[PDB]
C-alpha cells in the first residue's frame, strides 16, 4: 500500500521511499 503522496519522492522524511519506492503519486 502506497502511503499519502504528500510524502515520498523528495517529500517529508522518507522511511521506505528510498527502499521500496513503489509509491505512485495521487
Amino acid at each position: 500500500g502506497c502511503p499519502p503522496c504528500e510524502s515520498c519522492h523528495s517529500g517529508e522524511s522518507t522511511f521506505w521511499c528510498y527502499w521500496e519506492a513503489l509509491c505512485p503519486p495521487c
